[PDB]
């Protein structure tokens, strides 16, 4: 069922070149997102050349393309590693200027009861960006979310 989605994601990771991939990760995204497990893999292989190489704001759009992939398609956990990961690829590579928003669509996009470490570390590293940033308004909202998560992580 799913035996073209794989030679397809799997022919579109070579290529070593930006140049005409992320126009073949679009098609392997455009063969619907029926599971749509390849269509994370694709975009979340497109997200890692998008930061790595030029442009942005277009990495904010795949990665809000991503962002559909959390409660269904997708497991918890495998989305859970992936945005973990991205979130410290950037952290290593640029600062504060361009991952604190990604940080902020992030929990914008978890809107979910069920997420405990999920919400939790990403609401802490941005606490920690904010203090970074000089911000103690908006900081007092993020420890006010956090206060109100147990009333370990307390701590």
């Amino acid at each position: 069922v799913d035996l073209e989605n794989q030679y397809y994601n799997s022919k579109a990771l070579k290529e070593d070149d930006p140049k005409a991939a992320l126009s073949s990760f679009q098609k392997v995204l455009e063969l619907e997102g029926e599971k749509g497990e390849w269509g994370f893999k694709a975009l979340k292989q497109m997200i890692k050349i998008n930061f790595k190489l030029t442009n942005f704001p277009e990495m904010m759009n795949r990665y809000k393309q991503l962002l559909t992939y959390i409660r269904s398609a997708v497991t918890r956990n495998y989305s859970e590693k992936s945005i973990n990961s991205i979130l410290d690829y950037i952290s290593t590579s640029k600062q504060m200027d361009l991952l604190q928003e990604f940080y902020e669509t992030t929990l914008e996009a978890l809107k979910d009861a069920k997420n405990d470490r999920l919400w939790f570390k990403t609401n802490t590293k941005l606490g920690k960006l904010y203090l970074e940033r000089e911000e103690y308004g908006k900081l007092q909202k993020i420890l006010r979310q956090l206060h109100q998560s147990c009333q370990t992580q307390l701590l």
